[PDB]
């Protein structure tokens, strides 16, 4: 599913992510339009033979089991394709463990870089919320 701005607004508002770990709404739209482009079904591999999976692209070395990165942890407890559903549960209950890791939003680099110090209420902004 390729999720409209808004419409992931409200999902992930729904879920509980507004705030969570500190982190208002805008900065996990932000992640998600560069992570993603909003797309449910975003793959993307990784030098190291992991793969990122979905609208936050959470990774198959510690995250979620794909059966094809050694290594791999599986501390989500899913396997990735869970994370390429419509229905973002599965992706918000992931990203809340891995913003609780220690080093908040840094774990997604593409926050990092294109989103963290910018003004991401704008990613908000026109939303009924």
């Amino acid at each position: 599913k390729v999720f409209g701005r808004c419409e992931l607004a409200a999902a992930m508002k729904r879920h509980g992510l507004d705030n969570y770990r500190g982190y208002s709404l805008g900065n996990w739209v932000c992640a998600a339009k560069f992570e993603s482009n909003f797309n449910t079904q975003a793959t993307n591999r990784n030098t190291d033979g992991s793969t990122d999976y979905g609208i936050l692209q959470i990774n198959s070395r510690w995250w979620c089991n794909d059966g094809r990165t050694p290594g791999s942890r599986n501390l989500c407890n899913i396997p990735c394709s869970a994370l390429l559903s419509s229905d973002i549960t599965a992706s918000v209950n992931c990203a809340k463990k891995i913003v609780s890791d220690g080093n908040g939003m840094n774990a997604w680099v593409a926050w990092r870089n294109r989103c963290k110090g910018t003004d991401v209420q704008a990613w908000i902004r026109g939303c009924r919320l």
